[PDB]
């Protein structure tokens, strides 16, 4: 069972903005994503101080960078606190809303597509690279779900139903044909390098076999 959603007006616009301006400098999606992933690792630290069972479903709290040249996928995976149905659906868009609203100004003002994370809505830079984003998410107080979207207006979520995954969220980049770089080990490690040195929590870049 799928359900089709429209993405908020204001967000359908960010990221129409964001697919259809030149811009080189789109490796920034991955600073984003990633600081997104330590956020989401940060908060399960924290609430596993005062409630320890809440690592029950994992105690590794860590970044996985996994490309996949067969499938051109780049797969982003933390074990974070992950997202519930209303997350998904209702609550991140909500407050997603006024980030973009400020974007989009700061934009008319100058601002470049960088400082996009100063503005909370720095998952959509995803689209700088990708021309399909599929997001499979588990909270400990909910189910495992997938989010997808390929723009245009729309997503769909629905109850997953692949490998369990204990707890947090993986972002399934499926990348442009001409953003294939980024499945290249060493332009990987070069942006993580440049962009998230001091995240807290190990980043392991997968290799292919
Ligand atoms: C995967 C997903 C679903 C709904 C909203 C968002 N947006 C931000 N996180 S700003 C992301």
């Amino acid at each position: 069972e799928v359900e089709t959603f429209a993405f908020q007006a204001e967000i359908a616009q960010l990221m129409s903005l964001i697919i259809n301006t030149f811009y080189s400098n789109k490796e920034i999606f991955l600073r984003e994503l990633i600081s997104n992933s330590s956020d989401a690792l940060d908060k399960i630290r924290y609430e596993s101080l005062t409630d320890p069972s809440k690592l029950d479903s994992g105690k590794e709290l860590h970044i996985n960078l996994i490309p996949n040249k067969q499938d051109r996928t780049l797969t982003i995976v933390d074990t974070g606190i992950g997202m519930t149905k209303a997350d998904l659906i209702n609550n991140l868009g909500t407050i997603a809303k006024s980030g973009t609203k400020a974007f989009m100004e700061a934009l008319q003002a100058g601002a470049d597509i960088s400082m996009i994370g100063q503005f909370g809505v720095g998952f959509y830079s995803a689209y700088l690279v990708a021309e399909k984003v599929t997001v499979i998410t588990k909270h400990n107080d909910d189910e495992q779900y997938a989010w997808e979207s390929s723009a245009g207006g729309s997503f769909t979520v629905r109850t997953d139903t692949g490998e369990p995954m204990g707890r947090g969220t993986k972002v399934i980049l499926h990348l442009k044909e001409d953003q294939t770089e980024y499945l290249e080990e060493r332009r990987i490690k070069e942006i993580v390098k440049k962009h998230s040195q001091f995240i807290g929590y190990p980043i392991t870049l997968f290799v292919e076999k």
